[PDB]
């Protein structure tokens, strides 16, 4: 943040390194000065006024701080809560590099509250695809919970726990409620349509979104990892995607060591040439998957690939 979001502050930091380079080349100076001067038996003023003028940025920077320390418990609530669907799922790896890089993206793209809110839509725009539908639910409603409970009121606070409670089947009470929101949330809790209910807060608090064709679209790296539930299938989806984007797609399943063999002379001639790759049901041959792409990944231009597994697998 204080890199590449105040030019203020970074113009401050640079002068200060700039001024302790120079005070340094002053004591240098005026030691070879002073030695010329014993063999032989305005720059001192001006450093002495930098630093006399340099001494008082601490406070501004500390003031900055602390005048921007929400942003960093909720940037620490955020990784711990992602991190924390690392474990309920054992796909669901969450580091610290990569949001790292999405709050750097964040900035590539009421200062506190303007900044704290993309810190929310990209990270939850960027995070969400990679979480089925009933966590995705989840995660976008402790994201709402996360801002509207520090934005707002404590009652606010109180009715939106008490309402999730009733939607829980946990908690049941008349809420403290404090507009047609309202009269469209009781119509809807009323007539127990909880979907719509969920579907009412998500198009209240969120209203971006991105679909198969942005996620891809949006995307730097090379190697992709697709899952899906074994009933539902993304083969053509992909078709479909390279057909969209003029892509060459052939589709690669996986099982013999014939297959194997051909697979790896598919992805050598789509490393050199480029192209598209869809390596189907990774699940058959997982040490081979384990030894040889593992190996591959650890720098064409126009070269992508994909992995199709399944959330219910090894």
């Amino acid at each position: 943040t204080l890199t590449e979001e105040n030019a203020e502050m970074q113009r401050k930091r640079e002068d200060l390194i700039k001024l302790n380079t120079e005070y340094r080349l002053k004591l240098k100076n005026l030691e070879k000065r002073l030695l010329e001067e014993l063999n032989n038996s305005k720059e001192a003023m001006n450093i002495e006024k930098k630093l006399s003028e340099s001494e008082e940025f601490f406070p501004q920077f500390d003031n900055l701080v602390e005048e921007y320390s929400i942003i960093g418990k909720h940037s620490v609530k955020i990784f711990s809560m992602l991190e924390k669907f690392g474990q309920f799922h054992w796909f669901y790896g969450i580091s610290i590099g990569q949001f790292l890089s999405c709050f750097k993206r964040v900035f590539i793209k009421t200062r506190v509250d303007e900044i704290l809110w993309l810190l929310y839509q990209e990270v939850y725009c960027q995070f969400s695809t990679a979480l089925d539908k009933k966590f995705k639910m989840i995660m976008a409603m402790t994201m709402f919970c996360l801002y509207k409970f520090d934005i707002e009121s404590e009652q606010y606070k109180e009715a939106v726990l008490t309402m999730i409670g009733v939607l829980s089947e946990s908690s049941d009470g008349v809420p403290k409620l404090t507009n047609d929101d309202l009269r469209y949330l009781w119509d809807y809790v009323t007539t127990k349509s909880y979907i719509s209910a969920l579907n009412w807060f998500k198009n209240e608090f969120f209203v971006d979104e991105w679909n198969i064709a942005d996620v891809v679209a949006n995307s730097e790296n090379n190697y992709f990892t697709m899952a899906s539930e074994r009933d539902v299938d993304g083969t053509f989806k992909l078709i479909e995607l390279a057909k969209a984007s003029k892509e060459s797609l052939k589709i690669i399943p996986l099982g013999s060591i014939e297959n194997l063999n051909y697979a790896q002379e598919e992805i050598s001639k789509s490393k050199i040439e480029g192209g598209w790759i869809l390596l189907q049901n990774i699940q058959m041959s997982l040490s081979w998957v384990k030894t040889y792409l593992h190996k591959h990944v650890e720098e064409h231009e126009k070269f992508k690939m994909f992995m199709t597994c399944h959330l219910t697998g090894d």
